[PDB]
């Protein structure tokens, strides 16, 4: 169903945001 | 239906965040 | 309907993220 | 009720992303 | 209800994006 | 239920945005 599809996209979005934070952390260090 | 439309916009959102994560 | 309104705001959000992603960096 | 409240928060989110885009544009142009 | 919980998380999300816009502004002006 | 799952992913998204705001702050300050 579509509510499950929505939850799955939000999970993917959280994962991408986590990756963005991790990359920014490297920039902040350097 | 609108729930499908919502899921499709979230997919577009994930795609652009994936580009942001990747770049630079 | 409010579901349509939600879909329309998410479309606007995708569009702003597309602009953010694809603005050429200095 | 709550679906309207959700729509209103998404509008606020779009507005903040527009501000982010505007400031990144300024970073790019400095 | 969970719809209220969703609205409350979107409010938190808007608040974090406002913080991000302010920090991009600091980068632009810094 | 899936509405709860959606709320939980939005909570994760708020947390990652908080991390991004922190890292942008770190970039702004060197």
């Amino acid at each position: 169903g579509e509510l499950k599809a929505i939850a799955q996209e939000l999970k993917a979005i959280a994962k991408e945001l986590k990756a963005i934070a991790w990359e920014e952390k490297a920039i902040a260090q350097g």
